[PDB]
DNA sequence: TGTCCCTTTATCTCTCT
DNA sequence: AGAGAGATAAAGGGACA
């Protein structure tokens, strides 16, 4: 018989009991743990189910899922129960921060390393605990933490990086490898190729990483000679998450996209400049003619969909849904293009297809309003949040459907929506702001932290801002959100 | 196999003018 | 407002006991 059979059975028995108290985990959550944390993680969740739930620690089920659904998830759970009190009272971290650190492969190692290295990183290297938490909140945080401690001097002194840039580089998966590769390749990338330290930090600062830097060093001549690409363009391909793969794929598919399809280098660079650029490029070469086929979709419109995060997923979804969205929903091809032209366009397209009829028929929005909401990054989240909260915002808080659509039609719309309905009563009733004012602040990107920063100022007044009225604080907050408040705050 | 670390991709949020 | 940047997550491979 199959050997996995016995272990799957135990997996399923143990799973059954977790649907009960005190955790009550649905299916998606149970799968999640089994998939990444494994069988033992599902068992450890059960074994510890009582200890984590209520006092002392008081962790929501979501948080227990978050910690368990990773490799070594069992070890993380044991370690969280043991160290969270330690890190909160002896180091001053919030429980949210402990959970963040815990919620990655090797979570146990990261927690035990923060416990061990945080004093020396703040005392001797002058890092903040916020910085130490960030570095620790990725896979191999233990490694990045030890590497930071070992290389923060030499990287600042012999190479001229600020501690912020060392922290910025370190705060990614594979953090240890990026740091080591910057130590080695920073003089080569700066002195030989005329790159700024900041451009190099950007190339290093994210998931890839050590591969991006090494691939930039390798392919930067070949690219700026034959294809006549600017160094700036090469940095942009490498620094945007496309990394190694995006560069290698630009090298291949630049002539092919240009010649056969009449794209400029510029359009190719912009397609490559995001997570999975390689995926976007190869998808373009493969799908552009199918999209523009006897019709039809124009080239430039295929490039726009491509010049975005998950462009590949966007492109494929467009190929599959353009027909049903136009035909059975009365959308124009221009509207489908605009929905897809954001990070997570795939998510937004599917969410429009599934919710457009419901938001119209049951909530009284136009298709235009639905499309407007969808046409921002995170568009899916925003449409799901309009569906849940439109009745509560309108009925309990006084808001018009127009205002709600306005709040939701920005990146982070979801966050703004939840924040408005959560903070509107105290802002208006307790401090005399008008709903219109609250709606105004929230009707921008960064709406949530803009709202939060006003509440913070009106309930624990920083003297630095006292010379500003509510109307002024509101005007400032509409202008530049939390950053402008903070910028102003650093003047009192 | 369980654990740890690294890399790629996709998605969501906020900044910065 | 759109380019750029940082956060967060899912998933699969190398590595080792």
């Amino acid at each position: 018989q199959w050997s996995g059979a016995r272990a799957l059975e135990a997996l399923l028995t143990v799973a059954g009991e977790l649907r009960g108290p005190p955790l009550q985990l649905d299916t998606g959550q149970l799968l999640k743990i089994a998939k990444r944390g494994g069988v033992t993680a599902v068992e450890a969740v059960h074994a510890w189910r009582n200890a984590l739930t209520g006092a002392p620690l008081n962790l929501t089920p979501e948080q227990v899922v978050a910690i368990a659904s990773h490799d070594g998830g069992k070890q993380a759970l044991e370690t969280v129960q043991r160290l969270l009190p330690v890190l909160c009272q002896a180091h001053g971290l919030t429980p949210q921060q402990v959970v963040a650190i815990a919620s990655h492969d090797g979570g146990k190692q990261a927690l035990e390393t923060v416990q061990r290295l945080l004093p020396v990183l703040c005392q001797a290297h002058g890092l903040t605990p916020e910085q130490v938490v960030a570095i620790a909140s990725h896979d191999g945080g233990k490694q990045a933490l030890e590497t930071v401690q070992a290389l923060l001097p030499v990287l600042c002194q012999a190479h001229g990086l600020t501690p912020e840039q060392v922290v910025a580089i370190a705060s990614n998966g594979g953090g240890k490898q990026a740091l080591e590769t910057v130590q080695r390749l920073l003089p080569v990338l700066c002195q030989a190729h005329g790159l700024t330290p900041q451009q190099v930090v950007a190339i290093a600062s994210n998931g890839g990483g050590k591969q991006a830097l090494e691939t930039v060093q390798r392919l930067l001549p070949v690219l700026c000679q034959a294809h006549g690409l600017t160094p700036q363009q090469v940095v942009a391909i490498a620094s945007n998450g496309g990394g190694k793969q995006a560069l290698e794929t630009v090298q291949r598919l630049l002539p092919v996209l240009c010649q056969a399809h009449g794209l400029t280098p510029q359009q190719v660079v912009a397609i490559a400049s995001n997570h999975g650029g390689k995926q976007a490029l190869e998808t373009v070469q493969r799908l552009l003619p199918v999209l523009c086929q006897a019709h039809g979709l124009t080239p430039q419109q295929v490039v726009a969909i491509a010049s975005n995060g998950g462009g590949k997923q966007a492109l494929e979804t467009v190929q599959r849904l353009l027909p049903v969205l136009c035909q059975a929903h009365g959308l124009t091809p221009q509207q489908v293009v605009a929905i897809a032209s954001h990070d997570g366009g795939k998510q937004a397209l599917e969410t429009v297809q599934r919710l457009l009829p419901v938001l119209c028929q049951a909530h009284g929005l136009t298709p235009e309003q639905v499309v407007a909401i969808a046409s921002n990054g995170g568009g899916k989240q925003a449409l799901e949040t309009v569906q849940r909260l439109l009745p509560v915002l309108c009925q309990a808080h006084g808001l018009t459907p127009e205002q709600v659509v306005a709040i939701a039609s920005h990146d982070g719309g979801k966050q703004a929506l939840e924040t408005v309905q959560r903070l509107l009563p105290v802002l208006c009733q307790a401090h005399g702001l008008t709903p219109q004012q609250v709606v105004a602040i929230a009707s921008n990107g960064g709406g949530r932290p803009a709202l939060e920063s006003i509440v913070a100022q009106l309930s624990r007044p920083d003297p630095a801002l006292a010379a500003l009225t509510n109307d002024h604080l509101v005007a400032l907050a509409c202008l530049g959100g939390r950053p402008a408040l903070d910028a102003v705050k650093k003047l009192e």
